[PDB]
């Protein structure tokens, strides 16, 4: 059950960006994103995931503010994670 603030599959930026809360729903070998090979890539290994908002599996992300993504999810602004 996810929580009351996560991002849905039909919010505009989800459509546009590709946004599965499911990694291996998602469209990221099509993307083929730099920086891992596509099938190591999920919100957890993204720059933009945040490790302080949220809890457990559901963590922000800077590109969603007020929502929180899984983090075994992927969108296509997915971005190598400096840290
Ligand atoms: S930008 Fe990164 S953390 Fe945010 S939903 Fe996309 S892949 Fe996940």
């Amino acid at each position: 059950a996810a929580p009351a603030n996560a991002v849905t599959a039909d919010d505009p930026t989800a459509i546009a960006l590709k946004y599965n809360q499911d990694a291996t729903k998602s469209e990221r070998v099509a993307a083929a994103r730099p920086g891992l090979p596509p099938e190591e890539q999920h919100c957890a290994n993204c720059q933009f995931m945040q490790a302080n908002v949220g809890e457990g599996d559901w963590k922000g992300c800077q590109l969603f503010p007020g929502k929180l993504i899984n983090v075994n999810g992927w969108c296509a602004s997915w971005t190598l994670k400096a840290g």
